[PDB]
């Protein structure tokens, strides 16, 4: 034991003038969480950098309120990319898969372009806070 040999604390920590009296036994820890309710706030992350992708959306020259996918595909192309990640970021960006991308799925189309640009490829996940607003709905 302590006795012929000096017990030594695993971190050697002076306590100077202070008889500690800590009292074992009890355990338990709890910090003051923020906790994040549901708050009304309904704002995807496009709704700040849609005038971008709008702004290339007519700059392809849309037809009809949206752009035939043909450009679309040749802007998602032009991203430098296989038809591996080309075909799934059409497809995780169209929600309809309509064959066509209106300016708030350029939006999302383009959101997703400069996501994987980010260094990292799409999950082939929609966000709920990533749903342009036709397709706000979870099913
Ligand atoms: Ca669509």
């Amino acid at each position: 034991g302590p006795l012929g040999s000096e017990s030594l604390m695993p971190s050697q920590v002076v306590k100077g003038g202070a008889f500690d009296g800590t009292m074992n036994g009890p355990f338990g820890h709890g910090y003051g969480e923020g906790a994040g309710e549901g708050i009304d706030d309904v704002e995807w992350v496009v709704g700040k950098d849609k005038p971008t992708y709008d702004e290339i959306f007519y700059t392809l020259s849309p037809v009809n309120g949206k752009i035939t996918g043909a450009n679309a595909k040749k802007e998602m192309v032009k991203s430098k990319l296989p038809n591996t990640v080309l075909g799934k970021i059409w497809k995780l960006a169209d929600v309809d898969k309509d064959g066509l991308l209106d300016d708030e799925e350029f939006a999302l189309a383009n959101h997703l372009i400069k996501v994987k640009l980010e260094g990292h490829e799409l999950p082939a996940d929609l966000p709920p806070h990533l749903v342009p607003p036709s397709k706000r709905r979870h099913e």
